[PDB]
C-alpha cells in the first residue's frame, strides 16, 4: 500500500509527498508537527462531524413520517411550525446582535461588485479568474449579445465597424451614466487632459470637468496627453484607455481605445460543486493550483498572475491598485469522506476536515511575499463553507477552524467564513448560523441552486413539485432571498460583511443577463455570482447603475418575509399540466443530467455548458444536478411519470448528448455497458435515498469505476 502512516492515518503518498515538499515549505510550520495536528484533528472531530450527519438523517425521517400520516392536501402551517419546533428543526431566533469579524479586507467589506466562481482543479480557468479583477468592456460587449447581432451588425472572422460603433455607443452611454459631465455627452468628447489635478474633457465648442470632481481618480501618462484616464463610481474603478494609432482608437472621436472595468472584485476558487476530485491525485491536482495562486507563481501554458497596476493620482503622485481578484476558497461541506486518507480500519476520513488543514495550510502563502503582493493584506484566510444545515453544523466550522489554526500556528480567527445559505434548515435558522459564526463570517450568500435542491428532497413525501423552471419564482424562495438580506444587514453586515446573491448561469445570454441580474444590488446584495470573467465585467455594470450602499441603508430594520412565507412548500396544483408538457419537463432534466453526468464520471469535468431542451447554454455543476435528478424522483415519487417514463427519455437524450460531445466516451447504443449512463439513471433512481438529495455518494463511486475499469 502507497501510503504514509502517521497515528491512526494512512495518508496517500501523493498526498503526503505534496505537503511535505510544496505546501510546507515556507510557512515555518514544522512537518511532524503538522502531520501529528492532522491526526489529533481528525480524531477528536470525526465523532461530532458523524453525529451531525446523522441529526440530518432523523430530521428527515421525521418530516417523512409526518407527511405519510396525514391526508389533507393544504398544509395546516400552525401544526407544520409546531411540529418542526418540536423535533429541533426550527429553533428559537437568537437576540438582536452585531457581528464582530476582524482583520477583513476592502473587497469585502466596503466594495459591492461582482464575485466570480471558478473550478480551482483547471489552473488555466483559475489564472484568468484571478486576473479577472479587470476586464475589458468593449470585449464584453462585442464579443456577446448585449449588443444584438442585428443585420449589419453580424461578429464575423474580422472587425465589425458597424457593431465596434455599437460597442462604441454603449459604453460612451454607459460613462454619461456613471461619471456625468458637468455639461455634454462623453459621445461628443475629442480629447481628455489633466489640469490643476482635475480632469477636463475637450468638447466639440468648450471643454467640462465631471459634476462630481472626486469621480476622477487619476491617470497614466503625460497630463496634457495621457494615455488613459483612471474614474471611480461606487468604490468601483473605470480606465479609459486612449490610443489614436490602435485599431479601435483610430475610429474614435477622442481616440479611446477602450474602457476597462473593474470586475470580479472577490473570485471563489472552488474545490466544492465545480470540481470533480475523488482521490488523492485529484485533491493533489487542487491543491497544487491552490497554492501556486497563493504563491503567485501559477503558470499554465505561459499564462502568469497579473501585477498591480500602475497609476498617477489627480494631484501627481504615484499609487497602485490591486491587479488581482481577492481569493476565497470554497472548501467541501461536512458529508463527503475521501480515501485520500483512511484510518487503520480502511475508512475514509472526511474530506471537509482535510479541506480546512490542508487549504488553511496552502492559504498561509497567500499571506506573505510571492517570490511582491498578497492575497489578504489585513491577515485573512477566507473560506466558503457550503452545505450547512443549522446553527450546530455552524458551531463545528468554526471549531474545527479553531482547531486547525491551532496546529497551523495562526492566530485565532484568521480562518474566516462565508456562509452558504443553501439548505432550508439554515434558512430557517439563519440569524443563529450568523450567531454561530459571529466573529468569523465574511459573508452569507444565497446558493438558491442547492436550496432548491433541499427544498425539494425535504418535502419529497409531501406530493409532487412544481416544474424545475418554476421553482425561481415560487413564494418560498423569494422569501429565502428577502429574509437572506434582512438577517445580514440586522445582523449588522452593511460595511463589515458581503450580503450575496447567487449564480446566473445562461453563460451565452448575456443581454438577459444585464436586464435582468440588476435586480439582486437592487435588493441590497454587494455581491453577486458570474460565470465567468466576461460576466463579471458585464455584471460589474450594474453595482454602477445601483448605489448598494444606500439600498441597504433603506433596508435598515425591515423584515420582508415570515416563516410562514419560508415554510410554503413548492406543491404542485391539480392538473397543474398537460402531458405535453410532463414530456417537455422529464426531457429538459434528462438532458440537464446527462450532460452533466457523462462529463463527470469520464473526464473528471465538474462544470460544463450543456444546452437544455431550448438548446439555451446552461452553466451546470452538482446543485443544478441535485435539481434536476430530486425533482425527476419526485414526480417519480408520486406518480407523475413512470420509470418507463424516465427510461425513454434518458435512452432519447442521449445520443443527443453525445452528438454534442472530445476525448469522450459515447453512451449510445450500449447505454447499461456505460458507467456514465448508468450514473445518469442512479440518481434519479436513487434519489429519494440520497441524503437530503446529495449527488456526491453517487458520482463519486461511478467516476473511481470509471478511473478503475479505464486502469485494465
Ligand atoms: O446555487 C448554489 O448552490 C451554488 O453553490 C452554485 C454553484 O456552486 C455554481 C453554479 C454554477 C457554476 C459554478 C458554481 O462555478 C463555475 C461556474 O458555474
Ligand atoms: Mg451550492
Amino acid at each position: 500500500t502507497d501510503r504514509v502512516s502517521v497515528g491512526n492515518l494512512r495518508i496517500a503518498r501523493v498526498l503526503y509527498d505534496f505537503v511535505n515538499n510544496e505546501a510546507l515549505p515556507g510557512t515555518d510550520i514544522d512537518p511532524d508537527s503538522f502531520w501529528a495536528g492532522v491526526d489529533k484533528v481528525v480524531a477528536d472531530l470525526t465523532p461530532q462531524n458523524q453525529a451531525l450527519l446523522n441529526a440530518r438523517d432523523e430530521l428527515q425521517a421525521q418530516i417523512d413520517k409526518w407527511h405519510r400520516r396525514r391526508v389533507i392536501e393544504p398544509i395546516d402551517m400552525d401544526a407544520y411550525r409546531q411540529f418542526l419546533t418540536e423535533i429541533g428543526y426550527l429553533l428559537p431566533e437568537p437576540d438582536d446582535f452585531t457581528i464582530t469579524t476582524s482583520g477583513v479586507d476592502a473587497e469585502i467589506t466596503t466594495t459591492a461588485g461582482p464575485q466570480l466562481v471558478v473550478p480551482v482543479l483547471n489552473a488555466r480557468f483559475a489564472l484568468n479568474a484571478a486576473n479577472a479583477r479587470w476586464g475589458s468592456l468593449y470585449d464584453a460587449l462585442y464579443g456577446t449579445d448585449v449588443i444584438p447581432e442585428t443585420d449589419g451588425a453580424e461578429k464575423g472572422p474580422t472587425y465589425n465597424k458597424v457593431r465596434g460603433d455599437k460597442v462604441i455607443a454603449y459604453a460612451r452611454k454607459f460613462l454619461d451614466d456613471s461619471v456625468p459631465l458637468s455639461s455634454g455627452s462623453f459621445g461628443d468628447a475629442t480629447g481628455f487632459t489633466v489640469q490643476d489635478g482635475q480632469l477636463v474633457v475637450a468638447l466639440p465648442d468648450k471643454s467640462t470637468g465631471l459634476a462630481n470632481p472626486g469621480q476622477f481618480a487619476g491617470y497614466t501618462g503625460a497630463a496634457e496627453s495621457p494615455t488613459s484616464v483612471l474614474l471611480i463610481n461606487h468604490g468601483l474603478h473605470i480606465e479609459i484607455l486612449i490610443d489614436p494609432e490602435s485599431q479601435v482608437g483610430t475610429t474614435d472621436r477622442a481616440g479611446v481605445k477602450d474602457v476597462i472595468l473593474e470586475s470580479a472584485i472577490t473570485t471563489i476558487m472552488d474545490f466544492e460543486d465545480s470540481v470533480a476530485a475523488v482521490d488523492a491525485a485529484d485533491k493533489v491536482l487542487g491543491y497544487r493550483n491552490w497554492l501556486g495562486l497563493n504563491k503567485g507563481d501559477l503558470a499554465a501554458a505561459l499564462r502568469v498572475l497579473n501585477r498591480d497596476r500602475n497609476y498617477t493620482a489627480p494631484g501627481g503622485g504615484q499609487f497602485t491598485l490591486p491587479g488581482r481578484s481577492l481569493m476565497f476558497v470554497r472548501n467541501v461541506g461536512h458529508l463527503m469522506t475521501n480515501d485520500a486518507i483512511v484510518d487503520t480500519d480502511g475508512s475514509e476520513v472526511f474530506e471537509g476536515i482535510m479541506d480546512a488543514l490542508f487549504t488553511g495550510l496552502i492559504a498561509i502563502h497567500g499571506l506573505k511575499a510571492s517570490d511582491p503582493l498578497i492575497n489578504s493584506r489585513t491577515g485573512s484566510i477566507y473560506i466558503v463553507k457550503p452545505k450547512m444545515h443549522g446553527p450546530a453544523e455552524v458551531a463545528f466550522t468554526c471549531e474545527l477552524f479553531s482547531r486547525v489554526e491551532d496546529v497551523l500556528g495562526l492566530p485565532q480567527n484568521t480562518m474566516k467564513i462565508g456562509i452558504m445559505d443553501e439548505e432550508r434548515r439554515t434558512t430557517v435558522n439563519l440569524k443563529a448560523c450568523i450567531k454561530a459564526a459571529a466573529d468569523r463570517v465574511v459573508f452569507i450568500n444565497t446558493g438558491f441552486l442547492d436550496r432548491t435542491g433541499d427544498e425539494i428532497h425535504t418535502s419529497m413525501e409531501a406530493g409532487p413539485m412544481v416544474r424545475k423552471g418554476t421553482m425561481k419564482s415560487q413564494p418560498w424562495i423569494l422569501a429565502y432571498e428577502d429574509h437572506n438580506v434582512d438577517a445580514g444587514l440586522a445582523a449588522g453586515f452593511s460595511g463589515r460583511a458581503q450580503v450575496g446573491k447567487g449564480m446566473w448561469t445562461m453563460t451565452e445570454l448575456m443581454a438577459d443577463m444585464v436586464e435582468t441580474k440588476i435586480a439582486q444590488p437592487r435588493a441590497g446584495a454587494s455581491t453577486a455570482w458570474v460565470p465567468s470573467p466576461t460576466a463579471a465585467t458585464l455584471h460589474a455594470l450594474h453595482y454602477h447603475q445601483v448605489d448598494v450602499a444606500a439600498v441597504q441603508q433603506g433596508l435598515a430594520g425591515k423584515r420582508r418575509a415570515t416563516i410562514e412565507q419560508l415554510l410554503t412548500i413548492p406543491l404542485a396544483k391539480e392538473l397543474a399540466w398537460a402531458p405535453d408538457e410532463i414530456r417537455e419537463e422529464v426531457d429538459n432534466n434528462c438532458q440537464s443530467i446527462l450532460g452533466y453526468v457523462v462529463r463527470w464520471v469520464d473526464q473528471g469535468v465538474g462544470a460544463s455548458k450543456v444546452p437544455d431542451i431550448h438548446d439555451v447554454a446552461l452553466m451546470e455543476d452538482r446543485a443544478t444536478l441535485r435539481i434536476s435528478s430530486q425533482l425527476l424522483a419526485n414526480w417519480l415519487r408520486h406518480g407523475v411519470i413512470t420509470s418507463a417514463d424516465v427510461r425513454a427519455s434518458l435512452e432519447r437524450m442521449a445520443p443527443l448528448v453525445d452528438r454534442q460531445n472530445v476525448a469522450y466516451r459515447p453512451m449510445a447504443p450500449n447505454f447499461d455497458d456505460s458507467i456514465a449512463f448508468l450514473a445518469a439513471q442512479e440518481l434519479i433512481l436513487s434519489g429519494a435515498q440520497q441524503p437530503n438529495g446529495y449527488t456526491e455518494p453517487i458520482l463519486h463511486r461511478r467516476r473511481r469505476e470509471f478511473k478503475a475499469r479505464a486502469a485494465e
